[PDB]
């Protein structure tokens, strides 16, 4: 509600790293000397990484797990991209150019630009503006979840998605008068998630054209699997 609010707080902090396990050793602010292999190769495995930690995530969302099997897999795959964005937006230090990646793995902007392309400023546009509204963690605990949980095609139980739905939203609200005007400014990231999901797919398809290093099998799924046509 309630310890819904406390359950979404808890699968959120344990899908991340402790301050304590953040990793500098790679991390570099300059840059010596277009994509090569080891760009592309790095921008996939950053992705990949993402996932299963995405997946345990989901799973500790009370109701989750008793939607159906296909239905879970729906929603991951069709949010992975977006969750993958928010999670690294807020993650994030912008204002340094610092991308912190679920592993607890710094980055320099510098460092990820050649692998993801303009994708990468676009997202820490989004950091930024993210973290202008200071959203708490317990907020940012459920938003993200409604990323995850909202309507797709091809749901077989889309009224039982839709409860869990309104039931994180309905934890958000309370959460947030507890400390929609500043809501609806919230929810107004949502749609601007989305535009940037789409920027992300444009950039695995380039690099498919391209072809120096091949999608992962799974990044591939759901790149097919989320192209509309």
């Amino acid at each position: 509600p309630a310890n819904l609010l406390t359950s979404l707080v808890r699968a959120h902090l344990d899908s991340g790293p402790s301050t304590a396990k953040l990793d500098y050793s790679k991390f570099q602010e300059l840059v010596l000397p277009k994509e090569d292999a080891g760009d592309v190769q790095q921008f996939y495995d950053l992705l990949s990484g993402s996932l299963e930690v995405i997946r345990k995530w989901a799973e500790k969302i009370p109701g989750f797990a008793e939607l159906s099997p296909a239905d879970q897999d729906l929603l991951l795959e069709s949010a992975f991209l977006e969750l993958f964005i928010l999670r690294l937006a807020y993650r994030s230090k912008p204002g340094e150019g610092k991308l912190i990646f679920c592993s607890g793995l710094v980055l320099h902007r510098l460092q990820c630009a050649r692998g993801f392309g303009d994708w990468i400023d676009s997202i820490l546009a989004f950091s930024r503006s993210l973290h202008s509204l200071l959203v708490d963690v317990p907020a940012f605990a459920c938003l993200s979840a409604l990323v995850l949980i909202t309507d797709r095609h091809g749901l077989q139980e889309p009224r039982r998605v839709e409860e869990l739905q309104n039931r994180i939203a309905s934890c958000l609200k309370e959460h947030v008068a507890a400390v929609a005007s500043c809501l609806s400014r919230l929810l107004g990231k949502l749609p601007e998630l989305r535009t940037l999901c789409t920027q992300g797919l444009q950039r695995i398809f380039y690099l498919k054209l391209e072809d120096l290093v091949p999608p992962p099998p799974i990044i591939d799924k759901i790149f097919m699997d989320t192209l509309p046509f």
